[PDB]
């Protein structure tokens, strides 16, 4: 039950949980496609959509200690 454009919430697409936007390390492993400082979900974690294509995505933190970003479509990655 995953339509494109609809985020899973706190999981990059359908995999790794979204870390908090203010908890994103200044030295990041992935480069973000857009300036997300205005996603303004800093206090919390939840997919955001900087892309005018209606494509939500968040930063996921995995058990490797990594924090990267992924599209939240639950089937578009």
């Amino acid at each position: 039950r995953c339509g494109a454009g609809e985020p899973w919430g706190n999981a990059t697409n359908l995999g790794v949980p979204c870390l908090h936007w203010d908890e994103v390390p200044p030295f990041l492993e992935r480069s973000p496609p857009a300036s997300w400082a205005e996603l303004r979900g800093q206090p919390h974690n939840f997919c955001r959509s900087p892309d005018g294509a209606g494509r939500p995505w968040c930063f996921y933190r995995n058990a490797q200690g990594k924090v990267d970003w992924g599209y939240c479509d639950c089937g578009q990655g």
